[PDB]
């Protein structure tokens, strides 16, 4: 049904290294310097230095494809500034129907395992099903890339893989925290908001949107370069994609406060303004709000009243689907 991306079949690839009692190598995305990168993590760099490709069988005796499902929370990146792209794949994961597309939930590495996995990627303007070897950048013990918070875990590790895989290397995954030189995520029409000079109802545009199942990204602009990723006073990071994962409107103090959630793409590193994990605004709404929205961890992710997030970040990316 879907494009096979380079004619590589995934079923009939799997079948050929079961029967011959192998494990599947990618021709068209070796493990080698140049899928790496070109650059910053070019040949011979000092970042790829002590890199080796090893399958997650390799690494553990219990690897998994999928542990208490593929979420947010499984995204962590690593060393590699695809920022906007991890962001992205944290809002796909809420998008029930089309995390299904994109992540095919049936893999895993116990039964007829032949060391490839499959993805379906929107590329060319429709769906394309890609393969991918599971030998991934390995440093100190670690995936250099991407991880999930569970250690045992390989979907997103593997996901980032084959997102590497239909742009020739990891370092073209590199960038900005805009669609910067990155084609369709989504292929539907992508808007755009500066939050300062935003339309009045743009809280209700964001809710509508995380309804339908569109992805919702944000950064903080820049000029320079001695000022990227710089971390702000109450620990916002400056040119770096956040996902936004959640609206919800609050009674606080008698009044409605609209509230946005968002995850930082590390997996770490969060706001300690207003509405933050530990903040005191929490002591003024229903205990029961409280209960329901407030969750109390370093995980990159957190709330923001919508009036301190306009202030804050400078623009919203929402990306529709068809
Ligand atoms: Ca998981
Ligand atoms: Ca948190």
């Amino acid at each position: 049904n879907a494009i096979k991306y380079l004619g590589q079949d995934y079923e009939q690839l799997r079948v050929r290294c079961l029967q011959s009692g192998t494990l599947f190598r990618d021709e068209a995305f070796p493990p080698v310097p140049q899928s790496l990168g070109y650059k910053d993590l070019g040949p011979n760099s000092s970042k790829t230095y002590g890199i080796k490709w090893k399958r997650p069988t390799e690494l553990l005796s219990n690897p998994q494809f999928i542990v208490d499902g593929a979420t947010r929370t499984d995204i962590c990146q690593g060393a590699l500034g695809d920022c906007w792209l991890l962001a992205a794949i944290a809002s796909l994961t809420l998008n029930d129907t089309l995390l299904h597309r994109v992540v095919p939930h049936g893999q895993s590495f116990q039964n007829g395992y032949a060391g490839i996995f499959h993805f379906q990627l929107w590329q060319f303007g429709e769906w394309v099903d890609v393969v991918v070897d599971d030998l991934l950048p390995i440093k100190d013990g670690k995936l250099v890339f991407v991880h999930s918070a569970e250690g045992n875990e390989f979907w997103s590790a593997l996901l980032e893989k084959a997102y590497a895989k239909v742009n020739g290397s990891y370092e073209a995954l590199s960038g900005g925290s805009t669609s910067e030189g990155f084609e369709d995520f989504t292929g539907g029409v992508t808007e755009w908001y500066e939050l300062r000079k935003a339309p009045s109802d743009l809280y209700q545009i964001i809710l509508k949107a995380l309804e339908r199942g569109s992805l919702l990204g944000c950064s903080i602009d820049i000029s320079s370069v001695l000022d990227m990723e710089a971390i702000t006073f109450k620990k916002l990071v400056k040119g770096h994609a956040y996902s936004v994962t959640g609206a919800k409107q609050v009674n606080y103090r008698g009044q409605v406060v609209s509230l946005i959630r968002m995850r930082n793409p590390w997996g770490e590193v969060e706001w300690t303004g207003a509405w933050s994990d530990s903040s005191s605004e929490w002591n003024n709404v229903d205990p029961y709000e409280r209960d329901q929205l407030r969750v109390k961890m370093e995980d990159g992710e957190f709330w923001m009243s919508f009036r301190d997030f306009m202030r804050e970040f400078t623009r919203l990316e929402i990306c529709n689907l068809t």
